[PDB]
């Protein structure tokens, strides 16, 4: 039998409300999340870019090299619930002393010993000592199935919010590319009026600060650019050429419907795999609860032998060289005053922090959800708001520069209805991919996918089909 | 009985200076910390985030659990300072070989050997290998409980400063609902003033840019809001509808005096949980250097059996089959060629690795309270600084309000005031609330209250009351 | 014998390019980086501060004691193939039943049996179980004389950086003190004019606001100096009057050219400590292989006494009393069912996961190379872009401060003027020691003139002889 306790986990009540991430005008949603959710961003180049993470990435060989692990030990566990068989073959001298218990002889003894044959070694599983060990790797197995979804969900996501960071800078670094154009000719016509007297030194060095200023800026992006390659790279390659020469070839992001949950499931709890392992790691210190208080119990081991024994080596395969042996040990604890009792208590106090473990990462989940959630329909406002601001300002500038030509407007005030339209797009372009990105964050609160029903040793196999492990 | 080497921790010597943090016209302090501080904010809403903090806080848990843990290993390894008992029952058959040594007959043997009684299995502790194994997790068990203290500090001061910056994200959020709400008004006026051709189309874009970058700085309050909402549920509910839907009731801070310490303290050693958990960590690898050497010792073991033994099941427990025996066995290692040698040092150059750990925990102490006495006392500063500031950029904006309705400032120059006047105000927010997070910066860097010399334990048991550990009851 | 299996390690492959760090009128360079490196900073107050860090940071301190572990360690797993001696005495008193077996006088027999002598262990490493287990501790120890270079130069590059974010703290507290004191006397004459009726509210008003605004510009910057002065003296300090009260001595930093590399270099696995340090806890882990399965094979025990035996404790070291034995024992598991198999496996697995890490570090490394060198040559443009934008608001300031003087520009035109040089001699301060970090992450990206091939053990001996390890 078992001495394992009935796991109690308490059951996980909420409420629903499709209301929490949908606007006045969305439509409420609770859609389920399909597998490949990242081909909804209709890129290709972000297509490729996920691949290269789910064939090169390197914290996902690590999970599945984890899971490997956990296999390897559920198989050694599972030895132990079987009779072990070995072979054994001795020999040895010895001249046992005259006044040895043993000896009657009155003399000096000279003898020699052999042995061959085999051996047979079992613990009688009576408490379910080593079936609740077993199972315990079993439940860790699965933990780190569930620790290896968690893991892809996490490597496919960083790759594709990455990915949309590198556009953001490829966008900032390319609207400041054509600000600092216009820049250089703004001050080389300044510089050529300044040489016939027709502007002061002071419009001259406003033209010039103007210049720098926007290099400045150029540059800026430049290395926040390169940041983002690097970061992408590092997710996604294993060729060090194109790690160190390569760019990356990408898609400008534009607004769309995505079809992703509004509101909590009803079901959360078996969609995400964080969950899961934290369920399974819980189970896991369950069992070992049960090997702890077996120590409390007696246990029963049976040993055998089957083989040949003499005192000469010419001998030691003949028939009365024959020998056998059988026996049981019984053995059980009286005073221990204390070892097994805080053995026990301490198995028990794991099982407390594996079940602390498990109410906060409930916790911390139902808190990614609502902060998922609501930044992903206020994100969307912002998307309208730096539109039109952009917009907006874009026409003010485009008036300031006709007002400017026909020296209606001071240099100053013409420099800065530039750097104003400059700073929107800078801004709309921030908030267009901070809201790309907060669609992945929706689909990541809620498992991307990931249903812990689901025949979760077939999926494995199926989606790891790529994960290039060519190395061993 | 033991060869645990002396323990010598070098002094901890410094000057102490209550100016450190002190302004010149304020009086330098040096009182101790109310256990329970945080109800000096004058709080009530505080107050109840906090005890749900202390009731709630799986970390603070955990660090329950972990101390928990310590004591059950303190137990475990006082069990081997005394002699065990087990009983034993067993049986046996054998066929033994006519060449077998042990056989005079001449003739194949077949036999029987029954055994049962009670066993004494006891380590002789001449060399106090167990006594210092006790002592290091004694040693163990007390850091685990200063650890305790360490993460209830923790946890508390962040709690608060959450609860702060969540505040200060309520603040500039209705300050930004109101920027957004008049700039609304002002595009509406200037909309309508359009239509009828009192404004051009260039004051026109001006008012709707600066409508929709309200908009756009008011959602990102909101959302800045939401991200420290987020953070307070996670440390204090244990409701999902409540870290779901629900929000935080919260009172304004407004600036008072505080009583905390301007100086370093010259018990500091005594007064942060942290360095009596590093202090602890240290004796307790000192005491394993003992056992480690142990090794090098003769070992003495003692064995005896009381119970019965025959070659027969039929006549076990009768009176010609009564048997006992008393053991004792000497060890002693002579030549192992480095072995013992090398866990001696292994031993040794773990109590280095505490040692290292405890300066790098003292020297991080004293950075810290450096800083947050020096940060406490410039943020006051800065306090003055952002309200005259916001308040000159408010009486800024009422004459410029006055002037453009009038026709005597432009529309460009109008909005400019006014959005000065929001970063003056949005500005002075954050100082007022870094300014509360200071305190309690102060107040964790001195221990928060901690006194190592006090009865920890039933401090721990006092202090923990609330602490929900429902779900194993 | 050895039953470790042949460790193959791919070559990394790569083109090289000494212009990837280089701009167009630089001179490309493949120039290897000495170890001293940051004395070419030509600061001596940067010097005594690394050279404090060399002595007191227990970082350092751990990293070494590291090693100094993985060295008892080594010494441990070598003992193991050498054959053990113990001495031993035993004492035992026992009343044998009438029923027992071995009694065979038909009464209740009491008897004594003392022992003495010296005892003869070893295991005979026919299959190197224990000489692989030696040779992984030895791949251990060297991996731990890797990560203390690697921690060295981390050590070292970190308070190298630290040092000059203070100094930009410094230089910025600096600027906006000389600035506050303006602001301060700006207000002063207003506020003279004012109750002379010579200004009116707003534009005293407006002196007031910015001073206010300059005094908490002021002492932020003043937090953000005891900010990195704090975080040097943690790297670097052990004296605690030190950490609390004293400040540190700094120098300006002054633009130069530094003789680091600008492409990758030929022989860069050599010269990273991470990846040394990568490698070996690969073949560690790989003569764990060859442990695992010698399981599989015959163990082959030796045992030997010499000492004295007798039923009496008065006879115990007479003649009658001398004995010996010698034996050897064969020991060969046959079925297990899976328990030595998994072993494999799981060790197997350690192979594998250490394979990964070692990926993973060289694709971090060129990584951090290829962001290293274009930062570097970016940063160095912006030098250019901040100092001559620096002048350029500056010219703008004095002539504001000529038109303001003599009221042909309005106040707050003239505080617009100042604030607009302020933020640019801060900009271009930040600039300036961003550039002197950006070549340290050079050459600490290039292993910090670490050689492979060099005596490790010599070096780390010689580098390390001002380590304070006083404490013991
Ligand atoms: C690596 C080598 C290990 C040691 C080998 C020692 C050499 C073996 O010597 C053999 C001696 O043989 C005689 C044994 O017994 C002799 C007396 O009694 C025999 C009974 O008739
Ligand atoms: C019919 C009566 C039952 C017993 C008769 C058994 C016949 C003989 O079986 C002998 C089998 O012995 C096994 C010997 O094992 C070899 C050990 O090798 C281990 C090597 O290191
Ligand atoms: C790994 C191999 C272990 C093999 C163990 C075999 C033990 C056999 O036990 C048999 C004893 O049970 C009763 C039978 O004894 C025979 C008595 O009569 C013999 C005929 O004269
Ligand atoms: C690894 C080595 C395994 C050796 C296995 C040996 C198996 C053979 O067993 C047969 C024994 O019987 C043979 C006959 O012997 C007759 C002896 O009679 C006289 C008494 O000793
Ligand atoms: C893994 C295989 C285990 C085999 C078990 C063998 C059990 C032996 O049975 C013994 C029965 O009684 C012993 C007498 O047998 C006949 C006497 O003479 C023959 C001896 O080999
Ligand atoms: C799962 C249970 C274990 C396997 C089956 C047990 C086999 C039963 O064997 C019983 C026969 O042996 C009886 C004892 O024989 C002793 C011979 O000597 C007689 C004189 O005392
Ligand atoms: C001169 C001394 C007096 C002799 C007194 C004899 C008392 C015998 O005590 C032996 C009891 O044996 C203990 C049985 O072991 C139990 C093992 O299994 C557990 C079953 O409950
Ligand atoms: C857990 C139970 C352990 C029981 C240990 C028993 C030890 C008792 O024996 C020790 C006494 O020493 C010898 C005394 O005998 C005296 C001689 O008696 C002979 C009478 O003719
Ligand atoms: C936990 C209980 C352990 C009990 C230990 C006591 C063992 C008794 O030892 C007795 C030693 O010698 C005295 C008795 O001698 C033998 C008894 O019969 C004598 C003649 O009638
Ligand atoms: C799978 C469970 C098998 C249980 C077997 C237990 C092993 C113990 O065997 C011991 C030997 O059996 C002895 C049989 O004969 C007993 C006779 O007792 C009185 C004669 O001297
Ligand atoms: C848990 C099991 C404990 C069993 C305890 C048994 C105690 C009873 O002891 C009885 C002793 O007296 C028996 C009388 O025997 C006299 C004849 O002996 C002759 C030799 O065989
Ligand atoms: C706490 C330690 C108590 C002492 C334990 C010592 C180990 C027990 O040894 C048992 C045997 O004692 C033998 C006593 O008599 C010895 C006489 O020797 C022969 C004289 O002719
Ligand atoms: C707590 C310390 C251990 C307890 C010691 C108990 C007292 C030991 O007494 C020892 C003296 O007795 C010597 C042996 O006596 C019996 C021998 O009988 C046969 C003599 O030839
Ligand atoms: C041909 C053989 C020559 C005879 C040589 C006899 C040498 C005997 O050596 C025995 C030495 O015994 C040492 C045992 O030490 C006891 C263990 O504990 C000691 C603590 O002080
Ligand atoms: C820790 C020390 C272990 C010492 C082991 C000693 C082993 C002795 O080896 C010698 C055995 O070899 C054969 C010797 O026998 C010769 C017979 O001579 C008898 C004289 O009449
Ligand atoms: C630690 C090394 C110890 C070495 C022990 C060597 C063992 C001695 O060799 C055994 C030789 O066997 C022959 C017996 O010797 C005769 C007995 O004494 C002399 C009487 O004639
Ligand atoms: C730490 C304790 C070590 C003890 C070592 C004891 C070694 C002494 O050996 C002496 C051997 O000489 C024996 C002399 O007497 C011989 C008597 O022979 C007569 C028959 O018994
Ligand atoms: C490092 C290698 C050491 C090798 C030792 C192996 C184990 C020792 O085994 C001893 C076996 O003794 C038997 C040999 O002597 C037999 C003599 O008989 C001869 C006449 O029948």
């Amino acid at each position: 039998c078992s001495l394992s306790p009935n796991l109690n986990i308490p059951e996980a009540n909420y409420s629903i409300d499709n209301k929490l991430g949908a606007l006045s005008w969305e439509k409420e949603t609770n859609s389920s999340i399909t597998k490949n959710w990242w081909k909804d961003f209709d890129d290709e180049n972000l297509n490729k870019v996920v691949d290269l993470a789910l064939k090169n990435n390197n914290d996902l060989k690590l999970a599945f090299i984890h899971m490997e692990q956990a296999a390897a030990q559920l198989g050694i566990d599972f030895s132990s619930l079987l009779p072990k068989f070995d072979g054994s073959a001795s020999g040895s001298r010895a001249k046992t002393a005259i006044n040895a218990p043993s000896n009657r002889t009155g003399e000096v003894s000279y003898g020699n010993d052999f042995k061959m044959g085999l051996n047979l070694s079992y613990e009688i599983d009576l408490w379910g000592k080593y079936r609740d060990t077993y199972r315990a790797s079993k439940s860790g197995f699965k933990a780190s199935e569930y620790d290896y979804e968690a893991a892809r969900l996490s490597v496919i996501s960083n790759t594709v919010q990455t990915y949309f960071n590198l556009v953001n800078a490829y966008e900032n670094e390319n609207a400041l590319k054509e600000a600092y154009e216009s820049a250089k000719e703004i001050y080389r016509i300044n510089d050529e009026k300044f040489q016939v007297g027709a502007v002061g030194e002071y419009e001259l060095a406003q033209a010039r600060a103007n210049l720098e200023s926007m290099a400045l800026q150029y540059n800026e992006a430049k290395l926040n650019k390169e940041n983002y390659l690097k970061a992408l790279k590092i997710l996604t390659s294993n060729d060090l050429n194109d790690i160190l020469y390569k760019n990356q070839s990408y898609q400008v992001f534009n607004l769309k419907e995505f079809d992703i949950p509004t509101g909590i499931s009803s079901t959360i709890l078996l969609q995400r795999p964080d969950i899961g392992s934290s369920l399974e790691k819980l189970t896991q210190q369950n069992y070992l609860v049960g090997v702890a208080r077996t120590a409390f119990l007696p246990s029963l081991s049976l040993t055998g032998l089957l083989g040949f024994e003499s005192g000469d080596l010419d001998t030691l395969v003949k028939g009365g060289s024959k020998t056998w042996n059988i026996g049981g040990n019984f053995t059980l604890p009286i005073f221990h005053w204390g070892e097994i009792y805080q053995n026990v208590n301490l198995a028990k106090l794991n099982k407390d922090e594996a079940f602390v473990n498990y109410q906060n990462t409930l916790i911390t989940a139902f808190g990614e959800i609502r902060y998922a959630l609501v930044a992903r329909k206020t994100i969307r406002l912002q998307y309208d708001n730096a539109q039109a601001s952009e917009q907006s300002y874009k026409r003010i500038y485009e008036i300031a520069k006709e007002r400017y030509d026909i020296g209606e407007m001071s240099l100053q005030d013409y420099l800065e209805a530039r750097q104003n339209w400059l700073n929107a797009a800078v801004a709309f372009n921030n908030i267009k991919y901070s809201y790309a990105n907060s669609i992945v964050d929706v689909i990541k609160a809620f498992g991307g996918g990931f249903e812990q029903s689901e025949d979760t040793s077939k999926n494995i196999k199926e989606e790891s089909k790529n994960l290039d492990m060519s190395f061993r």
